[PDB]
């Protein structure tokens, strides 16, 4: 459930683009995101995806304070996120990153990934473009509720599952490693081609031989040589640990 009246909503400056995402205020006090409407996407579907985002809870994924449905077009009201889009991030703060603090943005993904596995929730959309920066370097998991991303069984015969969501993971953790890199940077087919004859990502400057390596077991062309996110998360926490 969980409407609000367009009334409440106060719009201050527009900070998104795809609909469009504009920062603001409810009942002239908290700092909200909203998400509009475009046109494409049907209306029914956007509020589909908000009944489960608020079903879901954990420290690590995005929370809605609720839906819009009186005037048109139809918004969502997300929480502020101080720093946004995760790969926009990146790329501002390039050069001024350690890698503890990379790879605790990675541990953050993992956890938020960890509880949608359990929940058995698939992602289908897994990108450092879909993840936010909050206070303190927090990152959470967005639009829970594009071939370089996709895995074989995915560009080919359209199969989705959580070992899915890893090699998407993988390719997330190498935007992070790399500063907010655009993976395939080449045309749909011509990637999806690459992938096929065994041509992966390149190992970045700021992660590891064990970072990479686990990079490279999410990258795995069958799903079930893949580790799952409660496995990955635990891997990742070794190498936070000693280096
Ligand atoms: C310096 C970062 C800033 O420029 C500050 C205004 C910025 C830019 C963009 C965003 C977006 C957010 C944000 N907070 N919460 C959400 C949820 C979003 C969302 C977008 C599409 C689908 C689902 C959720 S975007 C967003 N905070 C920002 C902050």
């Amino acid at each position: 459930g969980s409407v609000i009246d367009p009334s409440e909503l106060t719009f201050v400056q527009e900070i998104g683009s795809g609909g469009l995402v504009h920062l603001g205020y409810w009942l002239n006090k908290d700092k909200v995101a909203i998400k509009t409407i475009r046109g494409a996407m049907s209306e029914e579907d956007f509020i589909e995806e908000a009944e489960v985002m608020m079903k879901l809870s954990h420290p690590k994924l995005v929370q809605l304070y609720g839906v819009c449905l009186e005037q048109a077009p139809i918004c969502l009201v997300f929480e502020f996120m101080e720093h946004g889009c995760l790969s926009d991030y990146l790329r501002t703060q390039r050069g001024l990153f350690a890698a503890e603090t990379l790879l605790g943005m990675c541990l953050d993904v993992c956890e938020g990934m960890a509880y949608l596995e359990e929940a058995c929730v698939i992602h289908r959309d897994l990108a450092a473009r879909n993840c936010l920066v909050g206070e303190n370097q927090v990152i959470k998991v967005s639009d829970f509720g594009p071939v370089k991303w996709a895995s074989p069984e995915v560009f080919s015969f359209s199969r989705y599952s959580s070992k899915s969501d890893v090699w998407s993971f993988g390719v997330l953790m190498w935007e992070v490693f790399s500063e907010g890199k655009i993976p395939y940077e080449r045309s749909n087919s011509e990637v999806v081609e690459d992938i096929s004859t065994g041509f992966r990502l390149y190992k970045p400057r700021l992660a590891s031989t064990h970072v990479y390596q686990i990079m490279n077991h999410c990258w795995k062309e069958r799903p079930e040589d893949r580790p799952a996110f409660s496995r990955l998360l635990r891997q990742l926490a070794e190498i936070a640990e000693s280096g």
